């Protein structure tokens, strides 16, 4: 054994992460009034002279806003039918838009469930990444990136995976109301009765203390994805960066002297996403917004 006479591990913007390589990293914030979207994006290019490909960590993160609204129902006899439109699922993507790139590594990897998601991107200087679903106590990289969201209530899938593409699904599952637990797809989750026949539309669903934050505020989201580039290629190449969302409206009719009577419109709006293109430029290490927002 030689553990004892081991090299230091360390013998020694732009981070040094040892002999012949370094990081180089890059940031982009691009919102969305409209959209209610913001992506913080960080790109690290890793220059590293003994991987013979251009690579690019991209932790996607920001916020997207939950968009949840409760209404009146215009017209004649839907006085007290009120609308709670809201996001069943969170969407975030990203695709490459240019043959000389594609994706060698995503994060999540896998379906989870858990309220809290916390996993890690390791670097080794010679093109070797590994990841782990958790945080800390982990082998030794040279350098490493975490995501880290918490999404009470749903669960998280990848609902495409390729070398071009990768999406996830941040998806309604099971909620805890006063009446027991509940499926995402009961037409009655988030439905009540207002205090009185003039209770305004807000009345007529689950008080923001029984909503979750994803149904409340919005998904923070944190993924990751990164990009290989095969030199000799084109210094350039495209790619684009969805967060958004997949609404359902819940309507509920008040029958004052009988009760709630609740309904479902599942999977009302798909897909209502935000989209940027960024351009890399993997000769200058440098990032920018196509067309911005
Ligand atoms: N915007 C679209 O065309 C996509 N979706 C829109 C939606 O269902 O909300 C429909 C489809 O094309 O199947």
């Amino acid at each position: 054994s030689v553990g004892l006479i081991a090299p230091l591990a360390s013998p020694i913007n732009i981070e040094n992460i040892g002999d012949g390589a370094e990081v180089i990293k890059r940031t982009e914030d691009v919102s969305s009034k409209k959209w209610g979207v913001t992506q913080n994006v960080q790109f690290d290019f890793v220059k590293d002279k003994k991987y013979n490909k251009d690579a690019l960590i991209v932790k996607m993160q920001g916020f997207i806003n939950s968009r949840t609204s409760f209404s009146d129902v215009k017209g004649s006899g839907y006085e007290l039918t009120k609308r709670m439109i809201w996001p069943f699922q969170y969407n975030i993507g990203l695709t490459t838009k240019d043959p000389n790139v594609s994706l060698i590594n995503y994060l999540p990897k896998n379906k989870i469930e858990t309220t809290d998601v916390g996993q890690t991107l390791g670097y080794n200087i010679g093109g070797n990444f590994q990841s782990a679903p958790s945080i800390g106590g982990n082998g030794s990289f040279n350098y490493s990136k975490t995501i880290s969201y918490t999404q009470k209530s749903y669960v998280s899938e990848v609902d495409k995976q390729n070398s071009k593409s990768v999406k996830w699904g941040v998806k309604a599952n099971e909620f805890v109301t006063p009446d027991g637990k509940k499926s995402a797809h009961d037409r009655y989750l988030f439905v009540q009765s207002p205090n009185g026949p003039t209770g305004s539309a807000r009345e007529y669903f689950a008080p923001d203390n029984q909503l979750p934050p994803l149904v409340q505020s919005g998904f923070n989201p944190s993924f990751i994805t990164t990009l290989s580039h095969e030199k000799g290629s084109s210094d350039t190449s495209e790619f684009e960066i969805s967060y958004g969302r997949n609404l359902d409206i819940t309507y509920a009719t008040l029958f004052p002297r009988t009760g709630i009577y609740a309904e479902r419109k599942h999977n009302a709006f798909v897909n209502r996403n935000f989209v940027v293109r960024y351009e890399v430029n993997w000769k200058t290490h440098e990032i920018k917004v196509k067309g911005h927002n």
